[PDB]
């Protein structure tokens, strides 16, 4: 029931990511000479999270008050010396309340697999292709699937010769 | 149901991306000369938050008084001296209020991939672009696709001949 | 369905600041001399704030009191001296309220990019523009866009020849 | 929805300020020979603000009065002289209440972009202006456009031919 | 009856993952030269979480305050000496609830069987791969199934002939 409309979302999110990097992978790498497949690691979850947060005021510059009796006794008669100060403060506090509710659906880790073809001249050997030409299509495919390490996201793209 | 929805609204928030970024860089690289596809990581979470702001008052200066008891006393007999000061102070302090609920459907992070053509002249000789065209193209995507280094954004422009 | 009335919210907006821009830049340039698009990073969230401000009443010249009691005893006999000063004081302070509601949609941050082409003349050579009509063109697009700093605006306006 | 009418109201006061400028620069420079365009940031936040100020009555000669005890005692016996004085006074205090609505829809920052043709004699020769002329226009436009340096306005206009 | 549900679920998430190694390990090694099956152990236990974290106010800087009583006394007569200190705080912590309800379905260890074909040339030789072919094709296949450690996931790629 359920399952099945999480699992359809899945699959909707990866083809969607599979179709952004195949159209930035096909003007330069050619039609057909580019298959790239994308799987995704949801979050459907539901999270409910409410965050307060305290300035700190044990400073005495920053420290906000509302009422402060300050008792001062000094009996000198260091000799018979007598000092006695008694000291209480009602401070305000500075307070932030966050609510937060996790959208449902989010994505959590994605890996994605893309395989190039070699390149067929017009004699038709298939010359592979060079290191700054897979770089580039690394970082292209980066930048499609949204890379990012907090999710811990993983890509692999290697270069061989399609079969017939 | 409400996951199809915000797929969507990133679908159409991307498309407009790329169109834009594709409007500036058509008159000056070429209708088809240039191609570019963006990913949005959005933000789907209900967040309300209340921020409340307390001004400092520890300077004499800068201090709201409503009511103030000082009784100082002074037995002067340093020999049998006897110093007393009893002070009670009520203040009134600044308060700020801020209460947020922020947008559902907000951008987080955004990274876009783009890719040029090669110059075919006259001859027909497919010349690759210079380093003052790059940066220009790279300063101009810049520009339509809002970037921004508190989001996290990421934008990748390379040079190659495009495929028949 | 709201998501969507917000971007359209945002694309007017865009599409009018780009009309703005192109008004100023078409009779100098010519037309179709320049192109420019507008991005608008804007604001949905519902903010809510009221602010409280106490004026100092620190010093005895700016302060408002309503009743004062000062008991001052000198049983002079420095000697056996007994000096005792007991003050009380009310104040009554000045007070401002102020309550804000920030309009939902107003802009963040804007960044514009601005493409003209170059001169042609009778012979038919593209020669480029010079530093001082480039200087005016970014002066004229700021002025424009609504060109700002507290906001994160950021200008590019780049010389090159329109592709046929 | 009031997004739409907002900007409506923007558009409207835009076009006002764009024409009151151009009905002044059109009898010199001459109908054509001038182009504005003015963009208007506008505030359309709901503020509510309680102004309270009191009169400062720490000086006597100003400090007005509803009650006061004043009692003094003297035993001399400087010897064994003994001073003392109670003091209690009752104050009325100047107020002032002011409540202020500010209106929905005011000019926050406007800034405004004008340009101007060069002059053609009976030969056809586009001379350009001079500075003092620069000068009136640029105090015209100033005057048009209702300059201030609190709202943080600002102008450019510069010289050059246009385009046919 | 909800068993069922849970196997046939189990039954579709195993055989898209077998579908997705299966996409990108065709083009190179060929169609029908490769064979992959998955199976899934997953998660149908309904779990509910509550999260609650206290911000350590042990240090002075950090620790937020409404009210102190800091009775001080010190009477010299190290002689005759008595200090006393009686200290109160009533401190405001930073306090932070999550609520987490776990997804009915989720994915515990996924453990992946692929076994791929020879190699047979123009002559009919079945040539096995060779040991960097090996390692691409794990690659990819860790790279479709979501290979994981914190799962415990496994993977197992063998080269042998396959079977008339």
């Amino acid at each position: 029931d359920l399952n099945d409309a999480q699992l359809k979302f899945a699959n909707d999110v990866e083809s969607r990511i599979q179709r952004r990097i195949e159209a930035i992978l096909s003007p330069i790498v050619g039609n057909g000479n580019v298959h790239a497949q994308v799987t995704a690691q949801l979050d459907f979850a539901n999270k409910e999270q409410t965050e307060e947060h305290y300035s700190p005021n044990g400073d005495a510059s920053k420290a906000t008050l509302r009422s402060r009796q300050l008792n001062i006794s000094e009996q000198v008669g260091a000799g018979p010396r007598s000092t006695q100060r008694n000291e209480t403060s009602n401070y305000e506090v500075d307070r932030t309340i966050r609510h937060t509710k996790m959208n449902v659906g989010d994505i959590e880790r994605l890996s994605v697999a893309v395989v190039v073809n070699y390149k067929t001249l017009a004699d038709g050997k298939p010359l592979p292709l060079t290191a700054d030409q897979m770089k580039q299509i690394e970082d292209l495919t980066r930048e499609a699937m949204g890379f990012s390490d907090k999710r811990g996201d993983t890509l692999n793209v290697v270069n061989s010769p399609f079969s017939a």
